[PDB]
């Protein structure tokens, strides 16, 4: 008798006469991931096992919606496909493709040095290329919790990715959830309780572009206050405009009689943390580890700064798409 919400996992165990278990090859909020061997088949899978609990099963079934609307435009660009589906012993079973290491591994792999800017830069096309198809109409889909650990290694020895958990997608005005992304990736309009559409996904890949080059996270909140006075150290405080139509914009400002948004009383002064020194642009790159090292120029670091900064626009309108990303200058051969 099942105690709770996990399946119990026995290795070396036989499901449906077709799938071998291996091992634990991951766990989350959702469940857990496990190594099969697909007799039929005849190769490796990775067998994500929803928890037996209503929420968790409900979101899942919008899992495989779009994990299937996605599978059906296609050949394979950029996205993890779903082979097939099924309920076994009371759980939702999601077969992908075996896989390798996260973007967060990789880093720590190299002692959170960071990559090489030309490392970066191929990471950078394969995901203004995976938002540009999540944007295509049919799909509209916004994934919500882009991160390092949600971005998989095809293989260790290249450098082709694929994204990884639509658990809490949703397309444009299907938004059903206030509170998404991981903390360091929150986009300003999500932090002020703001409707969102597929911009969100750009603020996540600015970050995590940045973070991917230095080894550490640009934005390392503690919580919510924290996390929006570390984007104001960078970004200065956001457009008057914005904050006016902000739910939670009295969680961190606070309107002047004059009508202009100040920081909450109770960090250097909003703006002058300048991503220009963070990416140590004039001083050898992070920790200035990348003096004189070929492709690390800086007119290379300008225009990586540009597209950086074009994707932490605060305004979502304003915020660079996909398919002008991809024309920037900092992809040009
Ligand atoms: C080796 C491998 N192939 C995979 C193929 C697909 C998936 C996967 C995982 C999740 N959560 N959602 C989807 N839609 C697909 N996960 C794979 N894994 C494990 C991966 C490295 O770790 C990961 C990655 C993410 C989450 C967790 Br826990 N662990």
């Amino acid at each position: 008798v099942p105690r709770g919400s996990h399946m119990i996992v026995k290795n070396g165990e036989k499901w449906m006469d077709r799938y071998e278990i291996d091992s634990l090859i991951g766990k989350g909020s959702f469940g857990q991931v496990v190594k099969a061997y697909d007799r039929v088949e005849q190769e490796w899978v990775a067998i994500k096992i929803i928890k037996n609990k209503k929420a968790f099963l409900n979101q899942a079934q919008i899992e495989v919606r779009l994990l299937e609307l996605m599978n059906k435009h296609d050949m394979k660009y950029y996205i993890v496909h779903l082979k097939r589906h099924f309920m076994f012993r009371n759980h939702l079973c999601l077969v992908f493709e075996m896989l390798s290491y996260n973007l967060y591994d990789l880093l720590r792999n190299t002692n959170f040095r960071g990559v090489s800017l030309n490392l970066t830069r191929k990471f950078a096309q394969q995901m203004c290329t995976a938002l540009l198809f999540l944007a295509t109409p049919e799909l509209s889909i916004i994934h919500c919790d882009l991160k390092p650990e949600n971005i998989l290694l095809c293989n260790p020895k290249r450098s082709a990715i694929k994204i990884v958990d639509f658990g809490s997608s949703c397309q444009l005005g299907q938004r059903i959830y206030q509170y998404i992304q991981s903390r360091f990736y929150r986009s300003p309009e999500v932090l002020l309780g703001m409707p969102y559409d597929l911009a969100i996904d750009m603020w996540s890949l600015g970050c995590i572009l940045v973070e991917m080059h230095t080894g550490e996270p640009l934005f390392s909140g503690a919580n919510e206050v924290d996390q929006m006075n570390k984007i104001v150290e960078v970004l200065g405080i956001p457009p008057a405009h914005i904050l006016d139509q902000a739910p939670k914009a009295r969680k961190f400002f606070e309107k002047l009689p004059d009508g202009t948004w100040n920081l909450k009383k109770t960090y250097k002064p909003p703006g002058t943390r300048k991503l220009h020194n963070i990416l140590g642009v004039e001083t050898g790159g992070p920790g200035g580890r990348r003096a004189g090292e070929s492709g690390h120029t800086v007119a290379d670091y300008l225009k990586f700064k540009d597209l950086i900064l074009r994707m932490l626009d605060y305004d979502p309108k304003t915020r660079i798409q996909p398919y002008y990303a991809l024309q920037h200058s900092f992809f040009k051969k």
